[PDB]
């Protein structure tokens, strides 16, 4: 940076603190990742100056000739990446991506079937304090209380009873592979649309390490910033028959002018995702997660679903008689960044929780391998089995500092 | 740029084309502006990597210590700039800023009174193809058919008849000063909340060249990218009594994780707005607009409301027997960037129109003064009075190229 340090010393100092923080800490938040310098330069471009309401070629303002190319590059690369018939790269976020689909196929008060929020489901999948639960009549399916795997007989029973117009699959904290073939089979029986929110697994889908929902779902929403390792924003993939309706839902439906500089960075992210190295990266993410899962069990930790098939895992902290809130606080003290997360059938409130969510996407980008996963798990064991001991937490700090160069 | 040209030659080439376009063309789109290099560097920072769901101090993820400072800087500077009791700098856009307020004080199907869309009102103020008109029962007030100034007796009659829960003031294409004192007086009579969408006039309000809606309105929404000359995004200002409700409406209401890198750029933009030079800048914008308005009339153009009190003007093209669509196309051919815009009581559809919207905010940032405004108006006269003549359009191209160095 050059012009910011002179103009705004206060903001620059806080950014420099954050930059140094991201290097010093062990980042294990499942939804986070580190973007390339090419992605950041695209978001720091003059493309923020342009109003490009509408779509490539069909704009409601002149001078969009070159931002049209940018958006088309983002749209075509995403279609190439996921094998989708249509792409919309204008959603400001995953929340707005989900919102636009709901706006398309649903009237106010319609019944929608989503995943239980305390079982792994997301806020936009029917939270009564979120727009989804207020605007629509959301019913929930759950996981098996023993295995923590989606009970597909329960998805079928809930769909046949409540008769939803839409079924939502996918989650924020689900460590296993989602059977999209079964979700479509259930949706076909009850005559409902199938939406898959692949936000967390998007990068793994692109690398072919998680089944692609695209052939099975009518709508596929995602964020670009999670395992896809791109800028902060949303995307909608759909079939050509819904293309016009989805486009009208984004604009003039729920949004206005798109973020052309972010869309530029999305294109850069999709470009990087198409390369062979990203497929090797994503395999390391899954390898690292399974290694970390196995190593934490070795330390004596119970895991939700008994491991992982993807990028994330959930530690059931009930055996250690610790809340997720307590674990989040003490690991923050030693330099490990996690978040408290409700486990399926949690006896604690969503603000206290009985578990912690851990992802490997961020550390894998940094260069962390199977060896580092053993150490990370060893530090977590040292901290959570000796919460009252300050000497163990000091030992943990030094071991965290050793891993981060 | 350094890492982008190597990584993505296709995207970099399109960005470089856009960068050169923004310099070569005369940008007169009323909603557009040029951001400083400090604002862009903040959007190109590592702050995109952080999930900061919630608010400063009250986050739902660890490691937010430094992005909290960033958001607080953005919030406090905006409060200092506008004299507001509470600020929310998390809205992804002006559309989401408006959406959050609607989500706060309104139930589905509630009656809301906004400005007529063909008279100057915005898409989010009750368009039947926008979320606002679908989710809520929007009624409209208009302008006087002769003077094109808001008919405040009509605002009062519509409010007393339809009994709205909310009244919306402000516009996308209104060249005059809005009397917020009268809007609150009407709202108090019918027992309705007053929302002001100052998106277009935000920078002029900050410089004290347009009356501040904050003392009169319960809610004030805005975009940061128009006359405020900041990054692409939204902001909500409100009284302390609505602070908690507005915060809950953004998250977990309608959005998810905020754009911390954009919020950083908002802080930089607000910082630049507080400086004395920005107040001088904004006065030049208004001076330039009034100069351009007077000069276009001298050329024989009829203007909506007979001039301007702000940053923008509307040319009534009916005397020249030209549509806004025709004017937009031919001016694009010579390097002048405007947009077609419906005039009050337009005989043409919103896709054809009888007028063009022109703003001075962008050209003023570049260094254009009163002299350049005379020339811009002279070129517009040459083009629109000689549409069939290619020799006049070639003359116009050279005169446009002369103004842009
Ligand atoms: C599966 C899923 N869909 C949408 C979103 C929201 O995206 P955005 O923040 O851009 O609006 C999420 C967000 N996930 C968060 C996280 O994992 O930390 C949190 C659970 O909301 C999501 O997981
Ligand atoms: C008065 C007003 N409020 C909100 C918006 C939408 O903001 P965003 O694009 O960030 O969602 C606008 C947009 N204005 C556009 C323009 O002037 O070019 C257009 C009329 O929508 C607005 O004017």
């Amino acid at each position: 940076m050059k012009y910011l340090p002179q103009q705004d010393p206060q903001v620059f100092a806080a950014i420099e603190q954050e930059r140094k923080r991201q290097h010093a800490k062990i980042e294990l938040i499942a939804s986070e990742n580190f973007v390339s310098r090419a992605v950041m330069e695209a978001q720091g471009s003059v493309l923020t100056n342009k109003y490009a309401e509408g779509y490539p070629g069909r704009r409601y303002a002149g001078g969009c000739e070159y931002v049209d190319i940018v958006e088309e590059l983002a749209r075509e690369r995403a279609k190439q990446l996921f094998g989708a018939e249509h792409a919309n790269v204008q959603p400001h976020s995953g929340a707005q991506a989900n919102m636009a689909v709901y706006f398309t196929v649903l009237e106010h008060g319609d019944t929608v079937l989503g995943m239980n929020l305390s079982h792994g489901g997301h806020l936009t999948h029917g939270s009564p304090v979120n727009f989804s639960g207020v605007q629509y009549n959301f019913v929930a399916y759950g996981v098996d209380p023993e295995t923590h795997v989606i009970d597909y007989d329960d998805v079928r029973e809930k769909a046949r009873l409540h008769r939803p117009k839409l079924i939502v699959a996918a989650a924020s904290a689900y460590p296993r592979i989602i059977d999209f073939a079964k979700f479509r089979e259930i949706a076909d029986e009850v005559g409902a649309y199938l939406m898959v929110d692949m936000a967390h697994i998007a990068g793994l889908v692109a690398a072919g390490l998680h089944p692609n929902p695209v052939p099975y779902a009518h709508f596929v929403t995602t964020t670009t910033h999670k395992t896809l390792r791109g800028p902060r924003g949303g995307m909608i993939l759909c079939q050509e028959q819904f293309a016009k309706q989805i486009d009208k839902a984004i604009f003039p439906g729920i949004q206005g002018g798109p973020l052309m500089h972010v869309i530029a960075a999305k294109a850069v992210a999709f470009g990087e995702a198409l390369q062979d190295d990203f497929k090797a990266y994503a395999k390391r993410v899954v390898d690292n997660a399974k290694r970390l899962a196995s190593a934490l069990q070795n330390e004596g930790f119970t895991l939700v679903s008994g491991g992982t098939d993807n990028h994330l895992l959930l530690v059931d902290l009930r055996p250690q008689q610790l809340t997720g809130k307590t674990a989040e606080k003490v690991l923050d003290e030693v330099g490990i960044t996690v978040n408290k997360n409700t486990i399926p059938y949690d006896p604690e409130s969503p603000f206290v929780t009985s578990g912690i969510r851990i992802g490997t996407a961020a550390v894998t980008t940094r260069g962390f391998g199977l060896e580092e996963m053993d150490e990370i798990a060893a530090i977590i064991g040292l901290v959570l089995k000796n919460v009252g001991s300050e000497q163990a937490l000091e030992e943990a700090r030094q071991r965290v500092a050793a891993l981060t160069d």
